[PDB]
């Protein structure tokens, strides 16, 4: 069990972020989006542009990234 599991997207802290990434088998991604300080209210806005600069260069991985956003 983890806190991202029982908190609102919008309430998630950077390590919360990357625990759910983790979760999804993204967890590859979970050390650049924290020096980012990507948090849980900044996951629905990002752009293409900004998934690059978070080094999600592979389309495979932004889409699941966003198949999980709607899932919560």
């Amino acid at each position: 069990r983890r806190p991202f599991q029982q908190k609102p997207l919008q309430l998630w802290s950077k390590f919360d972020v990357g625990d759910w990434l983790e979760s999804i088998h993204l967890g590859e991604h979970r050390d650049r989006f924290e020096d980012h300080e990507i948090e849980g209210a900044h996951l629905p806005a990002l752009t293409k542009e900004d998934f690059v600069e978070l080094g999600v260069t592979r389309v495979g991985h932004r889409m699941n990234i966003e198949r999980a956003l709607r899932q919560l």
